[PDB]
């Protein structure tokens, strides 16, 4: 359980969607981050992978602002202190808005995986994962926007999947957080994206996964193919 309280792009801090405050308001502050009703600091599990809830989290609605970021530069995601128990991958996607992301319909978004990290060291299960590296780095995740990516408005979908109960069907806990960005000084490339409700299925090999047994088979990161 946790959320992203803010991000850093082009060296500028942007406050996130404060999920333990903003839902409890008629007129929450404008943010680059999508609103959600995930007030338990909870998650979407396999029972929701084909629901629109998986796209930007429960009941998500468009953020009203957008952050600029240079192609080839790093975005930092400041998570609220993440439990060491909740081992799992960090995955980050871009979907083009083909206009202002403040008025994109989330169900139309086609996400391209631009970064993913999984199991770092599984010699002693449950081992060391991408979220453990995040924790050690001042509870901050980092993602490079590809220098080749075309300039435009995109929803940036950053996600932890906690696998501590993922041996059970619908046991994995997905924590997606969305942000509106405008990539500047870009290239000409863009991936072929996947609809949010097509990213994951509950029987995927990296979803229904036992972190506590021998990990000599590694960990296949779920979701569609990583953009090169
Ligand atoms: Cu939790
Ligand atoms: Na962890």
């Amino acid at each position: 359980h946790g959320f992203v309280s803010g991000i850093v792009a082009d060296g500028k801090y942007y406050g996130g969607y404060l999920v333990n405050q903003y839902p409890y308001m008629s007129n929450p502050p404008d943010t680059i981050a999508w609103s959600t009703t995930a007030t338990d600091l909870g998650f979407v599990d396999g029972t929701g992978y084909q629901s629109p809830d998986i796209i930007c989290h429960r009941d998500a609605k468009n953020g009203k602002l957008t952050a600029t970021v240079a192609a080839g530069s790093q975005i930092e995601f400041q998570w609220t202190t993440w439990p060491e128990s909740h081992h799992g991958p960090l995955i980050t996607y871009l979907a083009p808005c083909n206009g202002d992301c403040a008025t994109v319909d989330k169900t139309t978004l086609k996400f391209v995986k631009i970064a993913a990290q999984g199991l770092i060291d599984g010699s002693n299960p449950p081992g060391v994962w991408a979220d453990d590296e995040m924790i050690a780095n001042n509870n901050t995740a980092t993602v490079t926007i590809p220098a080749s990516y075309a300039p435009g408005n995109y929803v940036l979908r950053h996600e932890i999947i906690a696998l501590h109960s993922a041996g059970n069907l619908n046991g994995a806990q997905n924590y997606p957080q969305c942000f509106n960005i405008q990539i500047t000084g870009g290239g000409s490339a863009q991936g072929s994206g996947t609809a949010g409700t097509s990213l994951y299925k509950n029987t995927d090999p990296g979803i229904k996964f036992d972190i506590y047994s021998d990990l000599s088979g590694g960990y296949p990161i779920p979701g569609p193919a990583l953009f090169n």
